Protein backbone atom coordinates (compact mmCIF):
# COMPACT_ATOMS: atom_id res chain seq x y z
CA UNK A 1 0.00 0.00 0.00
CA UNK A 2 3.08 2.43 0.53
CA UNK A 3 4.54 1.74 -2.30
CA UNK A 4 1.27 2.52 -4.33
CA UNK A 5 0.57 5.45 -2.33
CA UNK A 6 4.19 6.65 -3.51
CA UNK A 7 3.49 5.50 -6.98
CA UNK A 8 -0.05 7.27 -7.16
CA UNK A 9 1.78 10.62 -5.71
CA UNK A 10 4.54 10.19 -8.30
CA UNK A 11 2.38 10.85 -10.80
CA UNK A 12 0.33 13.33 -9.49
CA UNK A 13 3.20 15.31 -9.22
CA UNK A 14 3.85 14.29 -13.19
CA UNK A 15 0.68 15.88 -14.44
CA UNK A 16 1.02 18.73 -12.15
CA UNK A 17 4.71 19.40 -14.03
CA UNK A 18 3.17 18.68 -17.52
CA UNK A 19 0.46 21.48 -16.09
CA UNK A 20 2.82 23.69 -15.59
CA UNK A 21 4.68 23.31 -18.34
CA UNK A 22 2.09 23.57 -20.98
CA UNK A 23 0.91 26.95 -19.09
CA UNK A 24 4.27 28.63 -18.48
CA UNK A 25 5.07 27.63 -22.02
CA UNK A 26 1.60 29.18 -23.38
CA UNK A 27 2.55 32.68 -21.56
CA UNK A 28 6.00 32.54 -23.01
CA UNK A 29 4.75 32.21 -26.73
CA UNK A 30 1.75 34.85 -25.67
CA UNK A 31 4.86 37.39 -24.46
CA UNK A 32 6.84 36.50 -27.79
CA UNK A 33 3.82 37.30 -30.27
CA UNK A 34 2.84 40.54 -27.90
CA UNK A 35 6.41 41.86 -28.07
CA UNK A 36 6.17 41.07 -31.81
CA UNK A 37 3.47 42.80 -32.55
CA UNK A 38 4.43 45.77 -30.32
CA UNK A 39 7.70 46.23 -32.22
CA UNK A 40 5.63 45.45 -35.46
CA UNK A 41 3.39 48.07 -35.11
CA UNK A 42 5.51 51.24 -33.36
CA UNK A 43 7.43 51.32 -36.64
CA UNK A 44 6.34 52.63 -39.56
CA UNK A 45 6.52 49.99 -41.33
CA UNK A 46 4.71 49.13 -44.70
CA UNK A 47 2.37 46.47 -44.14
CA UNK A 48 3.88 44.43 -46.70
CA UNK A 49 6.25 43.32 -43.69
CA UNK A 50 3.88 42.52 -41.34
CA UNK A 51 2.06 40.03 -43.98
CA UNK A 52 5.04 38.05 -44.75
CA UNK A 53 5.87 37.68 -41.45
CA UNK A 54 1.94 36.02 -40.29
CA UNK A 55 2.85 34.31 -43.53
CA UNK A 56 6.10 32.70 -42.30
CA UNK A 57 4.64 32.00 -38.81
CA UNK A 58 2.16 29.87 -39.77
CA UNK A 59 -0.56 31.39 -37.41
CA UNK A 60 -3.12 31.30 -40.03
CA UNK A 61 -6.79 31.05 -38.94
CA UNK A 62 -7.93 27.27 -40.02
CA UNK B 1 10.48 -5.58 -6.44
CA UNK B 2 8.15 -4.35 -9.33
CA UNK B 3 7.04 -1.65 -7.32
CA UNK B 4 10.47 0.14 -6.62
CA UNK B 5 11.15 -0.48 -10.36
CA UNK B 6 8.09 1.30 -11.57
CA UNK B 7 9.22 4.04 -8.95
CA UNK B 8 12.76 4.52 -10.59
CA UNK B 9 10.85 4.41 -14.02
CA UNK B 10 8.64 7.48 -12.35
CA UNK B 11 11.74 9.16 -11.34
CA UNK B 12 13.56 8.64 -14.98
CA UNK B 13 10.83 10.15 -16.45
CA UNK B 14 10.28 12.94 -14.18
CA UNK B 15 14.15 13.47 -14.37
CA UNK B 16 13.84 12.94 -18.76
CA UNK B 17 10.85 15.70 -18.56
CA UNK B 18 12.08 18.58 -15.94
CA UNK B 19 15.69 18.46 -18.54
CA UNK B 20 13.82 18.49 -21.74
CA UNK B 21 10.89 21.44 -20.13
CA UNK B 22 14.03 23.29 -19.20
CA UNK B 23 15.97 22.43 -22.39
CA UNK B 24 12.60 24.09 -24.63
CA UNK B 25 12.55 27.12 -22.51
CA UNK B 26 16.01 28.03 -23.27
CA UNK B 27 15.57 27.53 -27.25
CA UNK B 28 12.71 29.90 -27.02
CA UNK B 29 14.00 32.57 -24.93
CA UNK B 30 16.84 32.13 -27.53
CA UNK B 31 14.86 32.63 -30.54
CA UNK B 32 12.81 34.90 -29.37
CA UNK B 33 16.19 36.93 -28.28
CA UNK B 34 17.59 36.12 -32.07
CA UNK B 35 14.07 37.99 -33.46
CA UNK B 36 14.07 40.83 -31.73
CA UNK B 37 17.94 41.64 -31.80
CA UNK B 38 17.02 41.07 -36.52
CA UNK B 39 14.04 43.55 -35.57
CA UNK B 40 15.72 45.97 -33.32
CA UNK B 41 18.81 45.91 -36.21
CA UNK B 42 17.43 46.07 -39.25
CA UNK B 43 15.28 49.28 -37.98
CA UNK B 44 17.32 52.60 -37.19
CA UNK B 45 15.70 53.05 -33.90
CA UNK B 46 18.11 55.43 -31.47
CA UNK B 47 20.47 52.81 -29.49
CA UNK B 48 18.93 54.16 -26.30
CA UNK B 49 15.85 52.30 -26.95
CA UNK B 50 17.88 49.39 -27.06
CA UNK B 51 19.87 50.33 -23.28
CA UNK B 52 16.29 51.04 -22.53
CA UNK B 53 14.86 47.64 -23.28
CA UNK B 54 18.05 45.72 -21.85
CA UNK B 55 17.47 47.21 -18.70
CA UNK B 56 13.75 46.40 -18.43
CA UNK B 57 14.62 42.66 -19.47
CA UNK B 58 16.53 42.48 -15.89
CA UNK B 59 19.72 40.17 -18.02
CA UNK B 60 22.64 41.95 -16.92
CA UNK B 61 25.06 39.84 -16.86
CA UNK B 62 27.18 38.78 -13.19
Amino acid sequence: KKKDDEIQDLKRKIEEMSAEFAKMLKDTLDKMQERIEMVQWDSDTDPQMMKRLKDMTGLSNN
